[PDB]
């Protein structure tokens, strides 16, 4: 029995405030802190800021805290809802809000009672969260699939100050044979990288980005892709490590052309490329590099470039800004075949239930699902248990640097070690981990 | 009753492995992850690496894990030691090691059973850790003193790739009237800073350092001090925020002269300054800036420059590398009056007990005590409770960025909120917080 829903403000990996919700049942205090991304696409549920320029650069969340303390809080103690009933929690919460983009109470306000309540059911069925999440989503359990961590080693978009356009160059130790091994390879590739970067580029090029990546002032893709290769060789893990891209293309989408130097700035549109020309750029890149995943190649609504691109892909296409963890918009991408992967962001939709629902819909259509963090993360380790919970096999939780990142990976070590023989690493089957 | 001491390897804020110890009593599993610094002075207890170039760049800690699992582990279940008995735990642990710099079992191996056992006593006396720590150290309790967080906003030493020599430029919101307020000011000064830096210096100068600080390629001190001022004005908190320095002078200590460009490199010794000349440098700096704390002005053994400097100080002098959290060496600094502040690093000495002892000895001599983190931190939030526990009033836990930092600050918000009227912020009495 839920006795007291409370919320307080706390800090996120980037120093901005966010919402922490403490749920108290007869079994203890369950907590959950809320992520915050900042690159984001249009169709994402709404995170409500204070807008008060005089406090926390007006990014405060004083209100959203209030939505929880004086509004949601009381309704709930009293609604005497059964926390095992994720759907019933979410549902009360959606209705409370009565809006479609959680703009009434603000998604930051809700996500939080959601997650928190999932931990309180866990404590109650007396099982680890991963198992809870396993139940909620009706996912196999024999083995659990520890995922290939897609580690963002060099950052170049909203994520870091530098001239680099594509936003994320991720390494994937899919060749590894256990989670602890993959994590060991990546750290290695990672460390090698810090060095080739501080060498070719300058002591300063070794400074990180928002997701703990290196932020060399590279310009073109090739230059950074070549940089990852070199450290992949340096490290001695050649063939065991694959690359992944996050073009975050919504961002240099203009006048119907994509600007690779959305910062030149006397950028020659004589250069701005059309959908089909970027289509060739990427093929060029794809044949020359151990590239297996490409996230948001085209902008959040350029459906034509996706479907076209997608048909001759031969690799995993991930929808971030195109589908914003919305069944609504997923439906469109399936129908239109804009892709085959769903980057899942809990805070993009606001409730546990709608997200689990985002994943089912994706799985029934043959898509894979990479569970993600945000540029602005907290010490909360929930994605760790949800990635295992959903049995997808791919998680984007950043570089092996900056602890709002490691807290997730360190959590994954603990699950693996815990499960024993009852867990298998997706490995080369990252893509179809669910039903593996 | 202690039933099973286990250890596993996990990752630190910088991606290197470290030791995680799980202690299990009849009340649950207590955990603790071990910090790791990397700048460090000579006289620090020993952190034992694997030395195996082929795994984790040979920074693995496969052994140290083994010291705990097959050696310390068994002795302990059986020694049936009363975890309320910190001293008895530590003591068994020291003796097990039989060495003076914990070089036999490695300090990373021990710290860990120590901390972990302190959390298991807490769970057992049925009180929050801060209160436990309060007991262990016989410290007042009516009010508790939340400390002024010394936030490292611009980094320039081992901590970050750039030309800057002094290692840390810290802001201190000592004017604030509560912990949550100080934390709010600093975030503000901080954010303002990210901007003046990306402006004057370049998108790249906005990338952080090891402690989440900004790493502009500044050269001189003045330039960076002026940069903090500007954001202090920008932010609108003028007079409410003080500056703190970490010269980390052991590092550019050479031929008996200090090299401000320990990277020039055709550095003119015609420039290398003697103890008394740096003495003037700092006065220059001190009269021109809201400087209240200076950590390691002189190298770890240049006792003469400390005592000399110290006499005309008029401000707080902090011993990091000079005293390496060692009563032994503190004794020397008191006698010799090399200072009046003790940067306390639990991992520098290896046991909870010797650290608490480091603090008493410091307090009895009139010194203050700033509790510190390390360049390589974890999601563990123990320093948070020890800073409150010892009632010192000053903590160095990094910038409001990168969650291995925020996990401590976010923890401090929770204590304040928790204690109610039973807590007071050291404020302007940072220095003598203990007996306030
Ligand atoms: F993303
Ligand atoms: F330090
Ligand atoms: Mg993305
Ligand atoms: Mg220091």
């Amino acid at each position: 029995a839920v006795s007291k829903v409370y919320a307080r403000s706390v800090y996120d990996s980037r120093g901005n405030p966010t919402v922490e919700v403490e749920l108290t049942t007869e079994k203890g205090v369950f907590r959950s802190i809320v992520p915050s991304g900042a690159s984001t696409g249009v169709h994402e549920a709404l995170e409500m800021r204070d807008g008060d320029k005089s406090k926390w650069m007006g990014k405060g969340v004083l209100h959203a805290v209030k939505n929880v303390n004086d509004v949601i809080a009381p309704a709930f103690v009293k609604a005497n809802i059964d926390v095992s009933d994720q759907k019933a929690v979410d549902d009360f919460l959606i209705s409370l809000d009565g809006t479609a983009n959680k703009s009434k109470l603000g998604a930051n306000a809700i996500l939080g009672v959601s997650l928190a309540a999932s931990r309180a059911a866990a404590a109650e069925k007396n099982v680890p969260l991963y198992k809870h999440l396993a139940d909620l989503s009706k996912s196999k359990t024999s083995p659990y699939v520890l995922p290939v961590p897609f580690l963002n080693v060099l950052n170049g978009g909203s994520h870091a100050g530098g001239a680099l356009a594509l936003q994320e160059f991720m390494i994937a130790p899919t060749g590894a044979k256990t989670f602890a091994e993959a994590l060991r390879i990546g750290s290695e590739v990672y460390h090698n990288l810090k060095s080739l970067t501080k060498k070719r580029y300058g002591a300063s090029a070794g400074n990180v980005g928002d997701e703990g990546g290196v932020a060399p002032n590279i310009q073109t893709a090739e230059e950074a892709l070549d940089l990852i290769v070199d450290a992949i060789k340096a490290a001695g893990h050649d063939g065991k490590v694959k690359i992944g891209l996050d073009c975050a293309s919504s961002e240099f989408f203009k006048d119907g052309k994509y600007d690779l130097d959305f910062k030149n700035p006397n950028s020659d549109k004589s250069k701005w490329l059309t959908g089909p020309q970027l289509a060739d750029l990427y093929h060029s890149l794809m044949k020359r590099y151990p590239i297996v995943s490409i996230e948001d190649p085209f902008a959040e609504d350029d459906w034509e470039a996706w479907s076209h691109f997608f048909k001759t892909a031969g690799i995993q296409i991930v929808a971030d800004d195109l589908t914003v963890t919305n069944p609504k918009r997923i439906a469109t991408a399936i129908e239109k075949k804009a892709a085959d992967a769903l980057l899942l962001k809990v805070n993009q939709i606001g409730t546990l239930s709608e997200s689990i629902k985002a994943a089912q819909d994706s799985f029934a259509a043959g898509w894979g699902v990479m569970v993600s963090h945000r540029s602005g993360e907290t010490e909360d380790t929930f994605i760790a248990d949800l990635v295992v919970g959903l049995r997808t096999g791919q998680i984007k939780t950043g570089a092996p640097a900056r602890s709002e990142r490691l807290a997730k990976l360190n959590q994954l070590l603990r699950i693996e070690e815990e499960l024993g023989d009852n867990a298998v690493f997706a490995g080369e089957n990252f893509h179809h981990g669910d039903k593996l």
